């Protein structure tokens, strides 16, 4: 009750939810009951009483939005499209306000803007919001003695104890902070934010207040003078594509996941789960054991999926990914997603590519120059290593003719730091991209796709 | 906890946003220092903790698309559009589910098709949704000598003493309640779900199995071809709209609707309060005081608002709400809800509505045929008879038509499923019409406004 800080939810007198179809219970179970890396460690009879009560909430997503998304990502698969994910390293409670979320959605837009016009073909938008609570950890002590902060949907990030335990509550305020956020996004993808001459009058203010603005400023205007020709020629906003923003998290805790399942109508054919705590997940380095309960998990359901290809990939390996999550042949079905640092890339990615190629399967390539990127010190990475791992990625599939499909990104729309420091170093986890960062690569990435 | 089934969630203490504007917070404290019936009991500490908590979080609606829904209801107002308000008397945090909120979502939608069709203008949809938890009740001991329920905002339905006291932790339920559920339906309502040809199938379902399906197939029929001629005239779905479902519900809690007040960003016109808990919201008969804090916190903000007024309403408090509530004459700023009952609302209304009409203002007329027209069957029940429900809304047609003025709309009480006399009684509160009955009223309305 208010008295002791929480709200108080029975959960008895609440069931009657219809059975899976039983093969789906089947492969339901049978894929959770493999060995999962990075799970919390939290009771069982807790963990179980936090998904009855999810069991039951409103979905953040519908199957119709993941189906379309499916469509426009088979789009990018075949080249004819590009796809931005980006936000949040980690989104926290904290910050999930309406400034916050409002400054990611802009940022998304601008970036999106930029990159339309450079790569003359759609761009697809996926935010990491809506349920990026929850991060993998090398290490379950830090540097100061503490049990791991593993992400607001696990334990919370205050430097003492009791605040670094365990606690299954947190997939409840998690849901609850998730569809709040959704909510919000699609409020604002429908408003005057959305449209494009709104959206790039702020790269416009971007490239006066800035020091390397000089070097954006051509780019900026001739993308305002491409919006000023679609004006002219008598395109309306009432006459373009509403804007679209999708909602992406990694699958990670599995407690989270399986309580947002849900069964599909029969007006797709026969009936799927779906993951209705987001459009597309992907499965991180961590826990992409290929038999391990993560990769089967993927398998059983209906999103589209992403997988992060480490420098330790295999060509072999990558194709048995592909084969085991795309298994119909379903263009979109499957992002790789390479994150292996600007040295290696050139050198590792082409192999993989070629393998993969071969297969017939038509995957997303998707470039995370993130997270092969990182140095000593507050964690930091260099924005000139960053651009050069999607410049070699760019080159890896420009000598194999095949198609450079997405970046994925870490970002904010706040004026934070890390880009070499302890002046707004404000992240949950990993150094992002602050606005102008962010918006900066996207001009940047707009050049090679020029090229 | 284990013992009990119960879970306890808690509330996160988080960092506050910059506080509102000084001016508007001395404004809103001057109105809140009027008297407020009907308000929970509980204390002031608690009340002002979980009202801070809700400060910050992402709002439910977004400014922009209550100037939107004001652009709307000024055509209703003018005599070019008709309201349609309904959904559940009370929601419930247990049948706040996907099934609950698309089978309203549904309901509106089936309803709104066969009132266009009838009325030849437009509809605006407003449902009773994401945030109907509060009921005002006359008495504070009910029939098994227990606190009066009042709403999951305020307290429990459960027959017991606990769940019976006032606990502001229930504000922050409420909440992400209202949040999840108007998530879904923005979702709901950009799916193949809001498609008008499907929507009117489930209208022609209904006329194949109803008794007295036979009555309404004459119009199923001719609003079938309606819509195979605009198909026929190559009009696709996108050049129709999207569905537009706004959501609205009783301002009865003053600690919620002051906690969801938020300033506009002052890129439209300038900078405002307005109610982000909701898109609209109405004052009812029991809190509609015109010297009380319900009508003052409404006169400061800028949503569209509603008075109930009953049979004991005359032209001139009628005439009061109209200049507090009205004072920059903005068609469709208020409506004023006539809920009579139908052995009266020929005889009363009538000065009421020239009384109005005499100042210049136009407000929106809509008529509630549900809060006048209660009794208890003989079988214990809480009930409405259908018939004279439907001869209230005559009632209020024909006074409108005698007077020239315009019937600009309904509100009514409503459920998507088949709810009844003993079979389901499920309502929480005021006995719905169930879906069949709400389509039938539907049927009803149009051909009255076809005459
Ligand atoms: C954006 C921040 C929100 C803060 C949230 C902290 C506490 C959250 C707890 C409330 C959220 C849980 O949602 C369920 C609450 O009501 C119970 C059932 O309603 C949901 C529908 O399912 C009901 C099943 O019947
Ligand atoms: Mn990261
Ligand atoms: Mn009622």
């Amino acid at each position: 009750g208010a008295m002791n800080w929480t709200v108080d939810i029975p959960i008895d007198q609440l069931p009657s939810l219809p059975p899976l179809p039983t093969d789906l219970r089947t492969r339901l179970d049978a894929a959770l009951a493999k060995p999962a890396a990075q799970q919390p460690t939290w009771p069982a009879d807790q963990a179980l009483a936090m998904r009855t009560v999810l069991e039951s909430v409103p979905p953040v997503t519908v199957p119709s939005e993941i189906v379309r998304l499916q469509e426009q990502l088979a789009q990018v698969a075949k080249g004819e499209a590009f796809l931005l994910q980006g936000g949040d390293c980690a989104e926290t409670f904290m910050d999930n306000t309406e400034p916050h979320i409002r400054g990611n959605v802009r940022a998304l837009l601008q970036m999106a803007v930029v990159l339309t016009y450079g790569a003359s073909m759609p761009v697809v938008k996926v935010a990491r919001i809506a349920g990026q609570y929850a991060k993998p950890r090398s290490a379950d002590i830090d540097a100061l003695g503490l049990r791991s902060y593993r992400g607001d949907m696990i334990n919370g990030f205050a430097p003492d104890a009791a605040a670094r335990e365990h606690d299954p509550s947190r997939l409840v305020r998690a849901y609850a902070n998730a569809s709040a956020a959704m909510n919000l996004v699609r409020a604002l993808t429908s408003s005057g934010l959305a449209s494009l001459h709104l959206v790039h009058d702020w790269n416009r203010e971007f490239v006066r207040t800035s020091p390397a603005g000089a070097r954006y400023e051509a780019l900026a205007t001739e993308i305002d003078r491409g919006l000023r020709f679609m004006s002219a020629c008598g395109v309306a906003d009432r006459n373009l594509q509403t804007a679209e923003i999708y909602a992406s998290h990694e699958a990670l805790v599995l407690d989270y996941e399986r309580a947002m399942l849900r069964l599909s109508d029969g007006d797709d054919g026969e009936p799927q789960l779906f993951d209705l705590s987001a459009h597309t997940v992907w499965i991180g380095e961590r826990t992409r054991q290929i038999d391990g309960a993560h990769i089967a998990f993927a398998q059983v359901i209906a999103n589209p999926v992403g997988v992060k290809l480490g420098p330790n990939m295999t060509p072999e390996l990558a194709v048995e990914y592909v084969e085991r999550l795309d298994p119909h042949n379903k263009p979109g079905r499957l992002t790789l997603v390479s994150r292996m640092g600007n040295h290696k890339v050139r050198d590792l990615l082409p192999p993989i590519v070629e393998k993969v190629q071969a297969t017939g399967h038509q995957v997303i390539w998707q470039c995370d120059p993130m997270h092969g990127n990182t140095h000593e010190s507050f964690k930091t990475r260099h924005f000139d290593r960053i651009v050069d791992e999607v410049q070699g990625f760019f080159e890896v599939h420009r000598a194999l003719g095949t198609h450079p499909g997405g970046i994925h990104v870490e970002i904010t729309g706040e004026n934070v730091t890390e880009c070499l420091l302890a002046g707004r170093y404000e992240t949950a986890c990993d150094p992002r991209l602050n606005t102008q960062q962010s918006l900066e690569l996207a001009f940047l990435v707009a050049e090679m796709l020029r090229d």
